[PDB]
């Protein structure tokens, strides 16, 4: 029953996330939000998991990986098993889906995990739409005079709004209590769409911390023996 949460920073309106193997931007305060969210837990005896594709792993400076105080899991089609420790703080997996089922096992995890964060990869995010319970999406907008950066990787916005709804009214409650943010819940229009969340401003960008939650589901079938 461990919540699976996608976390990503995306530039509106197309929701671009990467370019040529790196981020299209460099925002310290967005990085800090990511570090604190994925690291902090409400229960001190637990840690969070961070799962990521191989290319995303290789984009992290060798000095900052693996991400400290979080269980790191790198997935690659050419890895040996569904989940194996290869280094202190580093697990390898050849399957995102199996990797998750493995993590959920309370025998294996001893209920010592609080949340599972899918920290990205365009290819990974694309496969996480049916897997994630929530999405922590930082919606980014270039200020009036800011140049829109070039991007080559994007989040599935259609799939997102098809399965999830903007639950940003519940962002603060959803985050680990230790975290404190500067802004307050704001709701504004940008390029036609409604943008709601906790507003921040750094460099030439304005961004919003938002939360997306699974849309209510009809009861069609429940398995019986
Ligand atoms: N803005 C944001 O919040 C974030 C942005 N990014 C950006 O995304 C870009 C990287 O994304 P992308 O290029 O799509 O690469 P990914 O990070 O998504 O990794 C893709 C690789 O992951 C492995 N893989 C994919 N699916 C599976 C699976 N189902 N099971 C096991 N392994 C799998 C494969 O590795 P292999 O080839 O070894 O088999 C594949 O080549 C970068 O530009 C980065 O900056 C990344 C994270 C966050
Ligand atoms: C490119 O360097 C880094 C990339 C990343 C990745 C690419 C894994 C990321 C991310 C990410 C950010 C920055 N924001 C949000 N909202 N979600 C993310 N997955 C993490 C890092 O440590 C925090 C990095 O070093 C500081």
């Amino acid at each position: 029953k461990v919540p699976v949460v996608g976390i990503v920073a995306a530039l509106l309106p197309e929701m671009g996330i990467g370019f040529q193997g790196n981020l299209p931007w460099r925002l310290a305060k967005e990085m800090k939000y990511f570090r604190e969210v994925t690291t902090l837990t409400n229960d001190n005896s637990k840690q969070n998991v961070v799962i990521m594709g191989r290319k995303t792993w290789e984009s992290i400076p060798q000095k900052f990986r693996p991400l400290p105080k979080r269980i790191n899991v790198v997935v690659s089609r050419s890895f040996d098993g569904e989940l194996r420790k290869v280094e202190d703080g580093i697990y390898h997996s050849n399957s995102l889906r199996n990797c998750l089922t493995a993590l959920q096992s309370s025998l294996a995890n001893e209920n010592k995990i609080e949340r599972i964060y899918i920290i990205g990869g365009g290819e990974i995010y694309r496969q996480s739409m049916d897997l994630a319970d929530h999405w922590l999406i930082t919606k980014i907008m270039p200020l009036p005079e800011t140049t829109i950066p070039q991007m080559d990787t994007f989040l599935q916005k259609q799939e997102l709004e098809q399965r999830f709804y903007d639950n940003s009214d519940k962002l603060v409650d959803f985050l680990p209590s230790s975290i404190q943010l500067e802004g307050r819940l704001t709701s504004q229009e940008w390029n036609g769409e409604l943008v709601k969340g906790l507003p921040v401003q750094e460099k030439g960008y304005q961004f919003y911390f938002t939360l997306y939650t699974k849309k209510l589901e009809h009861h069609h079938h429940h398995h019986h023996h």
